[PDB]
């Protein structure tokens, strides 16, 4: 019934960041008793503006403010520099709200590393036990990464193939037009690999490469979900080299108008990335061999995730008769900007006899975007809180999951800071670094792109 | 490398090239060898036919004529072009004096190619007499009799869609498919066809050729490699498989209807029996449930219907697929319809599958879902290839080679086996023909055919 | 480190205030559970059986096993330190615990590396997937008895006095409801003073789709693959192969086994009692062999619900006499469903 | 032929038929020679081709384990299994017919049709119902799918040998083989990529004919540890004398906390002579007698299965006489030519020995 946020009146948050609480729920879904309490150097009359600093040690026991019942649970995220989060955790014991079930929902980045973030976490499990914590990932409340679970277990025609001999490799790549997200030296702080790759990127593998459940439970769904990334392929400084690849955002002309590069753009030299490939696999026995080719970057062509699964070929075309290649079948999901889903099969090309048959590749294709015209357009953010609110919440991280995603980049990274890899430039708009092409095509595998 | 052709006054063999000609005089595909060979029962000459040719379509035109009961107008073919295949379309009475004269001619050889589109048969005893008269003047490597579906590109691209994809074959067994459906719509009553139907009736003109090709093309086993030779043998394999229909299960596996009078087109259509001027219990409609009986296909039941002025023209290849194992959806609030490929081969050309997918909307109370279909078009993609018009590639099969469309002994001997069997076993039976309303999809009892076991009937409702 | 005793619990109450008790003092990972049963090596054997090897797996589901047999016989009874039958009956004891660990390792799916927590989520995913017999389903898909008077012994209550409502026999038709096995019925088994002692698993497979040699002679038996576990360490399975024979009237055919008799070749495994290995365990890392608080946790719900559905259904066992193989009516819990159980015959 | 007496006795009749055990082929012409002629009189229904092998109680049996059974065949793909191994050794001098043995070989003789039969009885698909002819009809699919070895493949697929001698013993200048090892391949969708490792000789110390089939590793493997290794599951079949069948499983191996775990590769054993000890016991000659007579007989082979073994025969013929390989005699029991155990040990493959006798501390 509260959230907390020191930077309000300055910086992001005075222009552009408050909506999405007020936008949310001032047409959208319903809310009534609420008691926002903020602090900074319907639900209209539940925002209040109040002054804190942690700085002067005193100043934290005056504050003792408590808006709403106890019997609540106090959600907070503190968006201070490190070592500040200390000073201020206490604040909520002046109001002492951390008996009743507490959302402790936590939408934030979550550190650096594993150390890092445990840091965090074994800090804030003392107040809250883990039933409490509720932290918010924003791809799994999209609607369309939510049909990865109806798309497998709805349908028969797809789990006798989730099993090395049916899929030779998937291909998964999270698209950015645009670098300018108001980030910069915040990307600095992180950057691509902990900025997309290292939660909303294994979320989604997690999807893919997981094994059904009995039902759907909201803690069966996660504790399914924790095996893949334990069960991925450790990248060591040994194994990064071939499996990763860095690039970083450079000058070209990108949405119409020319652009500049990422140094250039902080001002000084900088070695984030804004781009990177890795060539991951999953031990579980249903996945051993099959890579799973990701992707991410900043100033690229065009803004679309998707994810395509291509399958093992036939193994014989009966049908060489000169004519007789056969494309493999990929099953191509399309999550932004448009929802949609596709099956690529071959069929006799119309005409009659050159000494062999002749043949095409084409798409079965199905469109949620279209199909589904007169319904919502509900933001994730709206199907989340009510989960918040709702005693038994399904889509929200757990430590298991963070734990075993930050084992798998703190290995990645240091295998790369022990090798010494800095990024490759690209210009803005191509796609990325010419370094990918090798990485898959070293393999026989091609990038999926338009035509 | 030659070809010889009979009947060209009459309607069937001029319809087919009206609409091909005009998109098409171009193409001039046929080998030098090859020269246009005219005989009709007609006085126009080699020139006076390349007149008439010419609407139709000179260069490589030879006329000469013929008698039906003269076997001394058959030495006018004789004094005609021969350098050091033959098409004939009549009616019963002159069959073997139209094979007479070409022996006598010398125009019967092992050279010689044949090709029989008429009607070949309606048991055994006529299939094997009909073509035992032909079978000791021919061998199989000369005949190559015609099956009208068969060539079909939709049809064609079956074994591409079914052995060029890997998407298809995991579960193209009876584990993997609960059910097949083969239904031929006709909206159309018979028109001037009456008194040929009536002999034939309606498992005759449909079921024994054309259906039960398709049926085999979804069972087949793949050839190693594809050869007419290789594909057609395990086609035939699925002809001798299917389990014989016998005076036991004859009642409950089939269903026969006769087409009523009632509406086609917004107007009133007559009965069958009316239009006839005789009392008939022939049929114009059937339906059965049947099953292929192998390692692959035990126990998954395959459903054929074709009917005469059932409610619209369409003919659809329908394959549901096994419900999932288990329905993680429970707890209420979630149906899983089981995987359905649907392909339309009449009047549009056309691949779809059905998937499950979330509705947009939260999880609430339960997981709530639609069934969705992936849906391609097979006209729209290929707009700068032809049309619907066919006797295409077949030509070309005569001078290059043997042809995988055309029909084999065997199975056409397996074909009335299966065939013949049922119409003995509803003769035991007295099994008299439902009556139906034109235009309602057939007897309402083909329903229970299906209903009774779970089953319904696809519609784009 | 604590390390607890087989009779832990008699029903949800029990184990939860126990443990809770115990868990408010220690926790799950310096706790370990004694199940008798798990730290044996023929069942030690069957996750090696199982999943290091290739040839089972293709077919371990819903579209390739026709049922599977789990049945622990014995000839004695309880005698020395009566009591806790009395108290907790035959349900408690070696279904509750013992035997409910031997359908884990069948039904379950494989882990990524062999660790503890790894293994032990697979096993508590299955007590999760078992369908719970309630209300009005456990008269037609459980028979309950008790031993009687035959072969000198007495019957039990014709040695106890007091008049028990309690059972001696157990059946039950199990169905463990995941992808992988919805639609297979586990079928268990246990009890005392019958004709044998031997605790076995048998896995029938679904019989081949179309056969080509049945028209005449032609009788396929189904294959089947045999375990045996206690006292016998023995694992078999039944093929079909041709009768050597001049024959003019069809396919004549024999079900064989091929037949693997491990001890005989594990003579040098130091064969030992199952407990000495378990102390090392708790001496020297994670618990493998022992049961988890969440594995209790499914067990005992399973455990306790039917006992829901036969008390207000006002069930009693029915009599057997020593040596019947059981009640009689243990044999239609199957035989209405064609199954029978089977036997070596 | 001498037949000449029959059809000049006017015995090439509708009343009687034939079955034929004769020196019919060295090649595709030969035996289609000896078929059209005997094909100028009869037809195949009453032309009968006797193949020794097919005719064994034992041999049989193939058929009925592979089809009588729901355990094999989903893993009777490219996917479930990796390689078949097919040995026929014998322990006999090349003496019984040395004469006779020159001109034929070991592959037109004992692989051409036995041990091609056995290829045919592995690379099968079921047939409809079983009925004389539709064994047969998969079989020829099976000899249609054989990959013709390429005069470019014939030195990396093939292996020739010599009993060390051969020359010693038949005086005129001799390049006989004595032993033949091949690798052959079905292209079908079956079958498609896995290797079938034929093998066969006379101057070998053994004599037991038998057929081994290695099924393909698991995907992960869970229990990564030291001292568990994992030896792949493999069917092995004796037949004869022998009569002897096994499944490769591992097992645990029972031990507290020595040398890690124990897993040990055991086997199921049957053996069909034990069993049936109190059965016929007869000779592969005994029912084909019975089969010709008012009947329709499976166990005869076709002039297309002889034709296509012949021209599958022929195949190599032309392409090692291209590449001009002569046999390599080796010394009189050492399991072939040295050059065999490279056409698998290159290929990770090695050739499988019972696991007593191939060991050693």
């Amino acid at each position: 019934s509260t959230m907390i946020l020191f930077g309000s009146t300055g910086d992001l948050s005075q222009r552009m960041l408050l909506p999405s609480l007020y936008g949310l729920d001032a047409d959208g879904l319903l809310a009534d008793d609420l008691r926002i309490v903020c602090t900074s150097r319907k639900f209209l009359n539940k925002l209040f503006y109040a002054t804190v600093d942690i700085t002067d040690p005193t100043q934290f026991g005056k504050i003792a403010d408590l808006c709403g019942p106890v019997e609540k649970g106090i959600a907070i995220y503190l968006s201070t520099s490190p070592s500040l989060f200390e000073g201020a955790i206490a604040g909520l014991k002046q109001a002492g709200l951390a008996g009743p079930t507490s959302r402790l929902a936590l939408e934030k980045p979550l550190g650096q590393d594993l150390a890092s973030s445990d840091h965090i976490n074994d800090a804030v499990l003392k107040v809250f036990s883990e039933k409490q914590v509720y932290r918010i990932d924003h791809y799994l409340g999209k609607e369309t990464v939510q049909n990865l679970l109806t798309l497998r277990f709805g349908n028969a025609l797809f789990e006798p193939l989730w099993n090395s001999k049916g899929i030779d490799h998937v291909q998964i790549s999270v698209a950015e037009t645009v670098g300018l997200e108001g980030r910069i030296g915040y990307f600095d702080s992180s950057g691509s690999l902990r900025d997309m790759v290292q939660s909303h990127i294994l979320q989604l593998v997690a999807l893919v490469a997981m094994e059904p459940p009995a039902h759907m439970e909201a803690n069966a769904v996660r504790d399914e979900k924790v095996k893949v990334f334990r069960a991925l392929r450790p990248i060591n400084n040994d194994t990064v080299i071939t499996h990763t690849v860095t690039g970083q955002y450079g000058a070209g002309v990108s949405g119409g108008k020319e652009v500049a590069g990422y140094i250039d753009e902080l001002g000084q030299p900088s070695d984030t990335e804004t781009f990177v490939a890795i060539k991951a696999h999953v031990d579980n026995w249903r996945w051993h061999g099959v890579p799973f080719y990701i992707r991410t970057g900043k100033r690229l062509p065009a803004r679309r995730s998707e994810i395509v699964v291509q399958f093992k070929p036939v193994p014989h075309s009966i049908f060489s008769s000169s004519g007789g290649i056969l494309q493999p079948n990929k099953l191509r999901i399309v999550l932004q900007p448009d929802e949609t889903i596709q099956i690529s099969i071959m069929v006799k090309e119309p005409g009659l006899d050159r000494n062999g048959a002749h043949m095409r590749e084409v798409w079965l294709d199905l469109s949620l975007t279209d199909v589904f015209k007169d319904r919502k357009r509900r933001i994730a953010y709206e199907r989340l809180m009510l989960d918040l609110i709702e005693g038994d919440a399904t889509l929200f991280v757990r430590r298991d999951e963070v734990e075993a995603q930050w084992i798998w980049i703190d290995g990645i990274r240091e295998g790369w800071k022990a090798n010494s890899m800095k990024p490759k430039t690209y210009v803005s708009g191509t796609w990325g670094p010419i370094t990918a092409i090798a990485l898959v095509e070293r393999d026989g595998v091609t990038w999926y792109d338009l035509e």
